[PDB]
């Protein structure tokens, strides 16, 4: 059966696996500055349904997203592990953990999103996000990226930085980033406070000093915030030498 397309490294025999999930229109490179720090340890970094060398892998909801995942980590024969998700990268990997992953040591997220917390709230987000689906599904990449990187989450951006991220994710394709967007949308995202705040397993949360929007959404979250200074959604590519201290508080404890 199909696995996610995913970069492997190892590391010493004994440490777990730090499996990287990467963010909406991202690759398996997101990580990568980051994960190489972690020289010790084994590393996977894997490209998401629709993104990558997994583009062409198909799914419809969440469910067939862990489906895959938890097939991954089987044929990679990862038994213990950290899951390290980036934005979209870091509500699939809520999602997982929730849902039950063999092995899982504990999640570290980054400006990931627990979910909306009301029908109104959903309604709103599935029309914007309806709208940005047929946005990357007709128009060119490169056009929709420079409105994309000038959403609200992405203010703390200078024009120099929007520029690189628009000419860095326009190399995609639009029809199966759509079909990623539609299957994943935070609409149809379950509100999982509630079982991250049951603790079923280790739970961390990185977000940005200038991320105002998930600054907020960590205080309502049963986990350590670690808050990068002087960066702002991604902060593990405005700041990798901060993520970098932020996991290893964590890993290495
Ligand atoms: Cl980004």
């Amino acid at each position: 059966s199909m696995i996610l397309h995913a970069q492997a490294k190892h590391g010493k025999p004994g440490l777990p696996w730090l499996v990287f999930l990467h963010g909406f229109s991202g690759d398996c490179h997101e990580w990568q500055e980051v994960g190489e720090a972690f020289a010790d340890y084994s590393r996977l970094y894997v490209d998401l349904p629709g993104h990558g060398g997994s583009a062409a892998i198909s799914v419809d909801g969440f469910d067939d997203v862990t489906d895959l995942l938890r097939k991954t980590l089987v044929s990679y024969n990862i038994l213990d592990f950290w899951l390290v998700g980036y934005s979209l990268g870091g509500r699939v990997a809520m999602m997982a953990a929730c849902q039950g992953l063999a092995g899982l040591c504990g999640v570290i997220v980054e400006g990931g999103h627990p979910g909306l917390q009301n029908a109104e709230q959903r309604a709103e987000r599935q029309r914007s996000d309806r709208q940005w689906v047929q946005r990357f599904l007709t128009e060119p990449l490169t056009a929709v990226f420079a409105d994309w990187y000038q959403q609200p989450v992405f203010a703390s951006l200078n024009d120099d930085q929007r520029r690189e991220l628009v000419a860095l994710r326009s190399n995609n394709n639009g029809a199966t980033l759509a079909a990623m967007l539609e299957a994943t949308s935070l609409a149809v995202q379950p509100d999982l406070r509630a079982n991250l705040s049951a603790r079923t397993f280790a739970f961390y949360y990185l977000c940005g000093e200038r991320d105002s929007k998930f600054r907020a959404l960590a205080a309502e979250l049963a986990a350590d915030c670690h808050v990068i200074p002087r960066a702002g959604h991604n902060a593990h590519r405005e700041n990798p030498a901060g993520v970098i201290a932020s996991l290893a508080q964590i890993l290495r404890f």
